[PDB]
């Protein structure tokens, strides 16, 4: 039909922005802590503490996969990447510590990426 080729667009202008939300908040990560996912190799214990996990690389998966129909879906993987990190790490670690700026620093994209997906529609 062509209400789902409308629907389809939709979702692929979606994706255009969220690449774009994605990048920028990527640039915020410039040791690369949350590029990738948590090697089970190096941290076997992991999955004992988080439940969830994610990383960058994941979610760019999912989002040329057009897997995220909505911000609040990209969002709730952005906000696993930083909550993760604060449970497992402590606070006096370059990890947590990179966390809480790249928790910081994307809240500032985040908001204007929101205003972005309702006026655009």
């Amino acid at each position: 039909s062509m209400e789902q080729v409308a629907m389809e667009l939709r979702l692929t202008e979606l994706t255009r922005l969220l690449r774009s939300v994605l990048d920028q908040l990527q640039d915020k990560d410039p040791a690369r802590i949350f590029a990738q996912p948590v090697s089970l190799k190096e941290v076997p214990d992991y999955l004992d503490h988080i439940k969830h996990p994610m990383d960058f690389a994941t979610m760019r998966k999912r989002l040329e996969a057009q897997g995220y129909k909505n911000l609040h879906e990209f969002e709730e993987d952005f906000d696993l990447i930083i909550d993760n990190c604060m449970k497992y790490n402590a606070r006096d670690t370059v990890f947590y510590r990179a966390a809480v700026r790249l928790r910081d620093q994307g809240g500032v994209v985040l908001r204007q990426a929101r205003r972005e997906v309702d006026s655009i529609g």
